[PDB]
């Protein structure tokens, strides 16, 4: 059903719906692992399916449409505890590169493509444990699509190679963002 931002289960998965209220986003929740987004002349939203908690060895499937007209992203979402961290393994993005003014750290290749991995500090940034400083990283993909299987683990060992450790996972979803444009996505997390 399309639902104002919040969290929650939904036919077997979680789920997690933000927007800074601005406006012109429509969040719908559907069957099985199925959600769909539309926007238009839109604000910062983010919302998707997946699991609460996550794993640091899940293999996430997801298909479905992913259309962006401007700024937006579809990618593996989530966050860690003891170190505080969050995370985006980005499959697709419309007009820009989300990784833009972070700092690369190196590649990996996984699921048929090179990433590219990135970090950043935030400070004194909304957080899961609230206003807190931790870092972000980014596994960007070279090779855009809407639809295949991520395995998380090439990731998380990447990552671990170059200094992150990550601790206590906390929610893992598959998520489609929008900053301040207009698309329209159906995606279907397994």
């Amino acid at each position: 059903q399309t639902i104002q931002p919040g969290t929650g289960y939904n036919n077997g998965y979680f789920y997690s719906y933000w927007n800074d209220g601005h406006g012109g986003v429509t969040y719908t929740n559907g069957p099985g692992g199925q959600f769909s987004v539309n926007w238009s002349n839109s604000g910062n939203f983010v919302g998707g399916k997946g699991w609460q908690p996550g794993t640091k060895n899940k293999v996430i499937n997801f298909s479905g449409s992913y259309n962006p007209n401007g700024n937006s992203y579809l990618s593996v979402y989530g966050w860690s505890r003891n170190p505080l961290i969050e995370y985006y393994i980005v499959e697709n993005f419309g007009t820009y590169n989300p990784s833009t003014g972070a700092t690369k750290l190196g590649e990996v290749t996984s699921d048929g493509s090179v990433y590219d991995i990135y970090r950043t500090q935030r400070v004194n940034q909304p957080s899961i444990i609230g206003t807190a400083t931790f870092y972000q990283y980014w596994s960007v993909r070279r090779n855009h699509r809407s639809s295949g299987s991520v395995n998380t683990a090439n990731h998380f060992n990447a990552w671990a190679q170059q200094g992150l450790t990550l601790g206590t996972m906390d929610y893992q979803i598959v998520a489609v963002e929008g900053y301040f444009s207009s698309g329209s996505a159906s995606i279907t997390v397994s």
